[PDB]
Protein backbone atom coordinates (compact mmCIF):
# COMPACT_ATOMS: atom_id res chain seq x y z
CA UNK A 1 0.00 0.00 0.00
CA UNK A 2 3.24 2.14 -0.44
CA UNK A 3 2.63 3.06 3.24
CA UNK A 4 3.48 -0.65 4.37
CA UNK A 5 7.17 0.89 5.86
CA UNK A 6 4.77 2.16 8.65
CA UNK A 7 4.07 -1.31 9.73
CA UNK A 8 7.57 -2.83 8.95
CA UNK A 9 8.66 -0.99 12.52
CA UNK A 10 6.28 -2.16 14.38
CA UNK A 11 6.87 -5.81 13.35
CA UNK A 12 10.68 -5.27 13.68
CA UNK A 13 10.18 -3.77 17.31
CA UNK A 14 7.75 -7.22 17.87
CA UNK A 15 10.52 -9.82 17.39
CA UNK A 16 13.64 -7.53 17.57
CA UNK A 17 14.45 -9.38 20.88
CA UNK A 18 14.27 -12.70 19.38
CA UNK A 19 16.69 -12.42 16.49
CA UNK A 20 19.64 -14.09 18.67
CA UNK A 21 17.69 -17.51 18.46
CA UNK A 22 19.86 -19.40 15.79
CA UNK A 23 16.56 -21.29 14.38
CA UNK A 24 14.40 -18.53 13.98
CA UNK A 25 12.25 -18.80 11.05
CA UNK A 26 10.57 -15.83 9.55
CA UNK A 27 7.47 -16.24 7.04
CA UNK A 28 5.07 -14.58 5.47
CA UNK A 29 1.90 -16.84 4.46
CA UNK A 30 -0.56 -16.35 1.48
CA UNK A 31 -4.36 -17.20 2.73
CA UNK A 32 -8.18 -16.56 3.68
CA UNK A 33 -10.22 -16.17 6.24
CA UNK A 34 -7.24 -18.54 8.57
CA UNK A 35 -6.32 -21.26 6.39
CA UNK A 36 -3.04 -21.23 4.13
CA UNK A 37 -3.83 -21.86 0.93
CA UNK A 38 -4.59 -20.20 -2.29
CA UNK A 39 -6.72 -21.57 -5.40
CA UNK A 40 -5.07 -24.05 -7.88
CA UNK A 41 -5.47 -21.03 -10.68
CA UNK A 42 -4.06 -18.22 -8.73
CA UNK A 43 -0.98 -20.80 -7.26
CA UNK A 44 -0.13 -21.31 -11.41
CA UNK A 45 -0.20 -17.39 -11.44
CA UNK A 46 2.09 -16.85 -8.93
CA UNK A 47 4.27 -19.10 -10.30
CA UNK A 48 4.86 -18.25 -13.70
CA UNK A 49 5.22 -14.54 -12.16
CA UNK A 50 8.46 -15.80 -10.24
CA UNK A 51 9.67 -18.16 -12.61
CA UNK A 52 9.55 -15.28 -15.46
CA UNK A 53 10.92 -12.60 -13.46
CA UNK A 54 13.39 -13.18 -11.48
CA UNK A 55 16.45 -13.47 -13.43
CA UNK A 56 19.16 -13.52 -10.57
CA UNK A 57 17.31 -16.24 -7.93
CA UNK A 58 17.77 -20.10 -7.78
CA UNK A 59 15.22 -22.64 -7.75
CA UNK A 60 14.91 -26.47 -6.42
CA UNK A 61 11.87 -28.61 -5.66
CA UNK A 62 11.96 -31.06 -3.26
CA UNK A 63 8.89 -33.99 -2.30
CA UNK A 64 8.65 -34.29 1.36
CA UNK A 65 6.78 -36.51 3.91
CA UNK A 66 5.96 -35.19 7.33
CA UNK A 67 4.69 -36.88 10.35
CA UNK A 68 3.34 -34.94 13.31
CA UNK A 69 4.00 -37.02 16.40
CA UNK A 70 4.14 -35.88 20.34
CA UNK A 71 5.03 -32.55 18.97
CA UNK A 72 8.21 -33.05 16.56
CA UNK A 73 7.71 -32.96 13.04
CA UNK A 74 9.10 -35.68 11.49
CA UNK A 75 10.25 -34.91 7.73
CA UNK A 76 10.84 -38.08 5.91
CA UNK A 77 12.57 -38.41 1.91
CA UNK A 78 10.79 -39.81 -0.67
CA UNK A 79 11.38 -42.12 -3.80
CA UNK A 80 10.12 -41.64 -7.70
CA UNK A 81 7.00 -42.94 -6.38
CA UNK A 82 6.59 -40.99 -3.82
CA UNK A 83 7.23 -43.18 -0.92
CA UNK A 84 8.51 -42.26 2.28
CA UNK A 85 12.24 -43.43 2.21
CA UNK A 86 14.22 -42.44 5.81
CA UNK A 87 13.50 -39.84 7.83
CA UNK A 88 16.14 -36.63 7.36
CA UNK A 89 14.70 -34.13 9.74
CA UNK A 90 13.77 -33.77 13.50
CA UNK A 91 12.02 -30.78 14.31
CA UNK A 92 10.10 -28.88 16.91
CA UNK A 93 8.15 -25.72 15.32
CA UNK A 94 7.44 -23.39 18.48
CA UNK A 95 5.88 -20.30 17.70
CA UNK A 96 7.21 -16.75 19.01
CA UNK A 97 5.01 -14.06 17.48
CA UNK A 98 2.31 -14.21 14.45
CA UNK A 99 -0.17 -11.35 13.71
CA UNK A 100 -2.03 -11.10 10.03
CA UNK A 101 -1.59 -8.51 8.04
CA UNK A 102 -3.97 -5.87 6.12
CA UNK A 103 -4.16 -6.50 2.59
CA UNK A 104 -6.16 -4.42 -0.12
CA UNK A 105 -10.02 -5.95 -0.65
CA UNK A 106 -9.90 -9.03 -3.22
CA UNK A 107 -6.52 -9.61 -2.54
CA UNK A 108 -5.43 -13.04 -0.76
CA UNK A 109 -5.11 -12.44 3.27
CA UNK A 110 -1.26 -12.64 4.69
CA UNK A 111 -0.28 -14.19 7.94
CA UNK A 112 2.82 -13.08 9.29
CA UNK A 113 4.71 -15.42 11.40
CA UNK A 114 7.73 -16.03 13.58
CA UNK A 115 8.51 -18.76 15.00
CA UNK A 116 11.57 -21.77 16.08
CA UNK A 117 12.38 -24.65 14.46
CA UNK A 118 14.84 -26.52 16.91
CA UNK A 119 16.60 -29.74 15.60
CA UNK A 120 16.15 -32.80 17.71
CA UNK A 121 -0.65 -36.90 10.70
CA UNK A 122 0.64 -37.49 7.09
CA UNK A 123 1.54 -34.28 4.98
CA UNK A 124 3.10 -35.16 1.43
CA UNK A 125 5.13 -31.66 0.34
CA UNK A 126 5.35 -30.84 -2.72
CA UNK A 127 7.33 -27.87 -2.33
CA UNK A 128 9.15 -25.56 -4.94
CA UNK A 129 11.70 -22.91 -3.89
CA UNK A 130 12.38 -19.76 -5.69
CA UNK A 131 15.23 -18.19 -3.59
CA UNK A 132 15.75 -14.50 -4.94
CA UNK A 133 18.34 -12.68 -2.53
CA UNK A 134 17.24 -12.84 0.92
CA UNK A 135 13.29 -14.14 -0.27
CA UNK A 136 12.54 -17.66 -0.36
CA UNK A 137 9.39 -18.05 -2.51
CA UNK A 138 7.77 -21.66 -1.36
CA UNK A 139 4.93 -23.23 -3.67
CA UNK A 140 3.82 -26.30 -1.88
CA UNK A 141 1.07 -28.39 -3.09
CA UNK A 142 0.19 -30.71 0.62
CA UNK A 143 -1.74 -33.42 0.45
CA UNK A 144 -3.13 -34.35 4.34
CA UNK A 145 -6.17 -36.23 4.50
CA UNK A 146 -6.77 -36.58 1.25
CA UNK A 147 -7.04 -32.95 0.41
CA UNK A 148 -5.14 -31.05 -1.89
CA UNK A 149 -4.10 -27.44 -1.12
CA UNK A 150 -2.19 -24.82 -2.76
CA UNK A 151 0.75 -23.17 -0.36
CA UNK A 152 2.69 -20.18 -0.77
CA UNK A 153 4.94 -18.71 1.69
CA UNK A 154 7.88 -16.60 1.71
CA UNK A 155 10.88 -17.20 4.06
CA UNK A 156 13.75 -15.49 5.05
CA UNK A 157 17.26 -16.24 4.57
CA UNK A 158 19.70 -14.93 6.17
CA UNK A 159 23.65 -15.54 7.12
CA UNK A 160 23.09 -13.77 9.99
CA UNK A 161 19.63 -12.76 11.68
CA UNK A 162 21.24 -10.19 13.72
CA UNK A 163 22.72 -8.00 11.47
CA UNK A 164 20.76 -8.76 8.25
CA UNK A 165 16.80 -9.16 9.50
CA UNK A 166 16.54 -5.23 9.60
CA UNK A 167 13.07 -3.12 9.14
CA UNK A 168 14.24 -2.93 5.43
CA UNK A 169 14.15 -5.99 4.67
CA UNK A 170 10.68 -6.12 6.24
CA UNK A 171 9.24 -3.32 3.74
CA UNK A 172 10.48 -5.61 1.01
CA UNK A 173 8.75 -8.50 2.56
CA UNK A 174 5.78 -6.60 3.14
CA UNK A 175 6.45 -5.28 -0.79
CA UNK A 176 6.42 -8.76 -2.18
CA UNK A 177 3.66 -10.76 -0.65
CA UNK A 178 1.79 -7.77 -1.33
CA UNK A 179 2.11 -8.14 -4.99
CA UNK A 180 1.38 -11.89 -4.56
CA UNK A 181 -1.52 -10.97 -2.49
CA UNK A 182 -3.04 -8.82 -5.12
CA UNK A 183 -2.95 -11.66 -7.60
CA UNK A 184 -6.58 -13.06 -5.85
CA UNK A 185 -9.09 -14.62 -8.67
MN1 LIG B 1 8.42 -22.48 6.35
Amino acid sequence: DAEQRAVAKALFDAVNKHLSNPFIEVEMRLGQFFTACVSTEDYERIKTYLMTEMENSSMTRSVTHDVSLRGWRHTYATDENGNPTRCVSIVRKKRLFVKNIVVPLGAYNLRFAVSTETPGHTRLKDRLSITDGMFRYDMTQVTEKGVLMHEVEIEGVFSSHEKQLTESWLEELLRRAMRLATLRT
